[PDB]
C-alpha cells in the first residue's frame, strides 16, 4: 500500500506521510477539510491541503500557545481563542484554575465536528461548563470586543471578511481594544526558514501598538522547516519577568517553565529578523 | 519538470526535495555519494539516500557541534574531527584562535574531494595550514590515540570495523583515552521523535565514563523531524558554567552565546528520555 | 489536497493516481483490500497494493478476456471465472444467450462484497440468475472438474494452495481436463516491456497440451505499460477462423468483431516473444 | 537513491520514473530540455516537464509515424519531418531506398545537439548525406512550401508563431499546399482517454481538405494512456490498400506489415470519437 499525502511546503520541498485511510473528507463553506489516519502521527487533520494537527505532535502547538501568555499573566481569567476549532489549545487552557471562562469562537463547525469525531484527545474538553464554543467568525467577535479579555490567542494575523478593524495597522489595535488594560495576546507567526518577511512585519505593526513584544519558538515536527514562531503582544507583563512561585504543577508533554525562558532565545539569524 | 528526491526518514514519513540536476553521482568503497542541487537548499549531498548538508542550512550543524564544545573548553587547543568530510566543522573550528591545530579524519576522500568541488562554502577550510585532512578510519584513530585532544567531535556513536575498543562500553571509554585530561567530546544523537531509544542508550553509557553528561539541541529542517540532538562528555568543565568573558566576537548565523545555555533546555518528552 | 496512491510496477516505474478519498481498506485472510475513489478513474480497487480495476478503465479487460473466447466457440453454455470476484467478466458473459450458466469461484468473499457495494456498475450482475457465485479456492475446483465447461477464464496462471495439478506442467492439463472435448482457455499473462518472460514460459507451456495456443492484445492504461496480453488455448475452435455470421449485436466499448482479429496481430518484438 | 521524475500526464494521473543522474538540464530559448538517465528506459529526453523518447521505447513512436506513410506511398522520394529534433523519424526514414531527401526542421538546435550526444542510437543517422537538417521555424517551413514533398510528418497540430496559414482550418489546407498532387501527411494525434476531443477535432478539420482521413493506434508506454493515435491524411493513397509485393525486408522491432493494417482497426470508444 503505497498511499501518501504530501505537503508541497513550498513549492520545492515538503513532507509526505503514508496513510492508512481516509477519516473523513469534505468540501466545508469555508475550506476543504480532510480527516486522515496516518501511519507515522495518528489521526491528522488537513485544511486546504496544509497540516494542522496530528495525534502524534499537537502537543507542543497547543502548550506553547496556551500556556506562555497564560503564566505571563498574574491570574488570567477571561480568555479568547479564535480559530481553534480542534480545541486543542482550549483543552491545555482548561489546566488553569484561575481561568473563569474560556470562549472558543471558530467559522467552521464542521472542524469541530470531526475533531470531537477523530481527535477525542484534542477536542474532549470543548463540552466543559467552562468553555463557551461559538460558530461564529472571530474577527466580527474581535471587533466587537471591548476590554472583555485577559488573554486571546488568534490563530490568523490577517483577517478575511468584515475588515471592521480600521484602527492603524487595524488588527493589533482591534486586539487591544478586545483585551483588558494588562491584556496579552498570542499570534503564531510562522517559521523563520521560507517566510521569514511575516515574522519582521508583524513583529514591527505588533510594537507599535503593544509595549512588550517578543517572539518565541518551538519544535512542530509536522509544520514547515521544523521551527515555528509566536508573536506575544503584552500591554504590562514580561514573559521573561514570571516569577517562580507563580508557576504550578501542570501536566505537559512539551512545555516547561524552563522552556518557558528559553523559547525566546532566538538563533541569530531569526534575532535578525527582527 | 518534477525531478524530486525523497528520504524516507522513516518507513512512514519523509521529506522531499526538488532538484534541478545531479552534480555528482558516484558508488563509492564506502558508500553511495550523490551531490545534487536542489532549488530550496542549493547544492545537497546525500550519503546512502539520506540527507548529510545543503548550503542553505549547513551552519546549524557545524555550528552547533563545534561552538558549544569549545567555548565550554578554557582553551581549546587541539582539536579531532571524525567524519566530517565536508570540512563544516572544521570551518567552525578555525574561528578559534586558541586552536593551535584542527585534525580531520574520515575514510571516504570522495566526500572531501566532491565537497571542495560543489560545496566551497563548507569545504573551503580544508586547505588551511592549521588544519590536518588524513583519509582513514577514524575509530581506528582514536583507538591508537592517548590523551592528544582537548576536543572531538564524534560522527557515529557506533565503530564499525576494527572495534579494537574493548573498555567497558567500549567507544566512550576509548574517546575519555584519546582526550586530554580535561577533555570534551560531542557527538549527535539523533532526533526524539523517531529514535528516542538511541538518546536513552547514549546518554547513560556516556554518563558511565564522564561525570558531565548533558545533551542540547537544535533546529535543522533538513533532518528528521526538525529537532536535532548532541550529546556532551566532559571530563570537568560543565557547558552551562561558562563564563560570560570567555566569549568573544565570532561570526555565525545561528550559534550565539544565549542560545549556548538555553539549547541545554529540554522540552518536557526530551527530558523524560534521558 | 496531495494525496496520491503510487504503484512501482516495477522498482523504476510505475503510475501515480490522485485519490480524493478511501472507500474501504481491510486486511484479508487472504490480502489487502483498498477500494479507493480516485478523481481520474472513479472507484478503483486495489490488492495488495496492484490496481484490479477502475470505474473507468475497467470495460477493456472484463470485455476482451470474454468476448474473444465466447465468440471463439460456437456456441458456449457453461462456463467458469477463477478469481473474477468484482463480477466484471460475469457481466459480459451475461451478454450471450447461449450461455446457460455461468460459474464464479473467487477464494475472498470481502471482494466480492465490497465490489458489489463500491463497483455496482461492474459487479451488478452477480445477482443474476444464470450466474453461480461460490466463494472457494478455485484451483481446488478446476482440480476437481471433469469436463463440464466450454470456456474458462482464469485469473492466475499459477496454482497456489493444493497443487495436485500434477499432470506434467499441471495447470494447463488440469485445466483441459475441466473443459469440454472442444473447450477454450483464456488466462492474462501479463505486458511484454517488464515481464516478457512469463509470456513465453506460459505460451510454451499452453502449447505443451493444446492444439491451438495464440496471445492477444489489448490496451490497459491502469496496467503496465499500457499493453495486457492474453493467452488463449484451445483444443478445437481457432479464434482466427470466426465466422462472420457467428456475431451478433453486443454493448460493448472496446471489443468489436474486427478487434476480435485484429488484437492477435502482435508487434514485432512481441511476436518474438513466442 | 530515491530520485524521481514525475509527470503529471492530467492533473490526477501520471508515471513516475526512477532516476540515476541528470545528464543536461538547459532552459532554451523555447522550452526547457531535460536529458536524464533513468533506471528503467535508459536515457530519457523530456520537453518543458514531458517525455518526448527514451532509449527503451522510442522504436514505436519512430516507426509507427515513419514506415505507415512511407508503404502507403508507392513511391516516397522527398520526406519533411517537422519537429524531429532527436532524428528518430529521420533514422527509420533513411531504410527506405526510395527517399532521394529527407529534410528535418526542429526550431530548436539544442535538442538536435543533446540528442546527438546523449541519444545516439536515436539520433545518430541525422549525419547522413541524404539528410538535411534545418533549425529553423517548421511551420513557416510549411507556410512556405509548395508541392515539394511527398510525405511530411508533423509534430505538433497547431501552429504557433507566424500563422500565415490562413487558408480554411489553415494547417491542413497549408500542408496540402506544401504536397505534392498525391502526397500523405501524418500527425501524432495524442491518446483517447484523457483527451479525446482533439482526436474529433483534427479528424473531422483533416477530413475536410484530404479525401482519404484515416486515424491509426501504437503502444508507447512512456506517453499518457499506453495507447496513442496518429491521424493520416492522404490526397490520393488508401494506407489499407497496400499492395503486399509493395513491403520489403526492413527492420523493425515493432512495425509490422500485419500491424500497418492493424494499427487502422479502432477499439469500439475510438471509433466513436469520429
Amino acid at each position: 500500500s503505497e498511499l501518501w499525502y504530501t505537503e508541497k511546503q513550498t513549492k520545492n520541498f515538503g513532507i509526505t506521510m503514508k496513510v492508512n485511510k481516509t477519516l473523513h473528507t469534505e468540501q466545508t463553506e469555508f475550506q476543504h477539510l480532510e480527516m486522515v489516519e496516518t501511519e507515522e502521527f495518528g489521526n491528522m487533520l488537513f485544511l486546504d491541503g496544509m497540516v494542522m494537527t496530528s495525534e502524534k505532535d499537537e502537543f507542543v502547538y497547543h502548550e506553547m500557545v496556551a500556556h506562555v501568555p497564560l503564566f505571563t499573566h498574574p491570574n488570567p481569567e477571561h480568555v479568547l481563542v479564535v480559530g481553534g476549532g480542534d480545541g486543542g489549545v482550549i483543552r491545555e487552557i482548561l489546566k488553569h484554575p484561575s481561568v473563569k471562562k474560556a470562549t472558543l469562537v471558530d467559522i467552521d463547525g464542521k472542524v469541530i465536528e470531526y475533531s470531537k469525531k477523530f481527535l477525542p484527545s484534542i477536542a474532549g474538553k470543548l463540552d466543559d461548563p467552562r468553555v463557551d464554543v461559538q460558530v461564529d467568525d472571530g474577527f466580527m467577535h474581535i471587533a466587537k470586543s471591548e476590554n472583555q479579555y485577559d488573554v486571546i490567542m488568534v490563530d490568523s494575523t490577517e483577517p478575511v471578511g468584515p475588515a471592521v478593524n480600521l484602527f492603524t495597522k487595524g488588527f493589533y489595535a482591534g486586539i487591544a481594544k478586545a483585551l483588558k488594560e494588562d491584556g496579552i495576546f498570542v499570534a503564531q507567526t510562522d517559521n523563520p526558514w521560507f517566510t521569514p518577511e511575516l515574522i519582521t512585519n508583524v513583529q514591527r505593526d505588533v510594537k507599535e501598538i503593544f509595549p512588550i513584544t517578543k517572539l518565541y519558538t518551538a519544535n512542530i515536527p509536522t509544520y514547515p522547516s521544523g521551527l515555528w514562531t509566536f508573536t506575544i503582544g503584552s500591554k504590562k507583563y514580561d514573559p521573561l519577568a514570571v516569577e517562580d512561585s507563580r508557576f504550578f504543577d501542570i501536566e505537559t508533554k512539551y512545555y516547561t517553565k524552563d522552556i518557558h525562558k528559553a523559547a525566546f532565545v532566538l538563533p541569530k539569524f531569526v534575532s535578525d529578523l527582527i
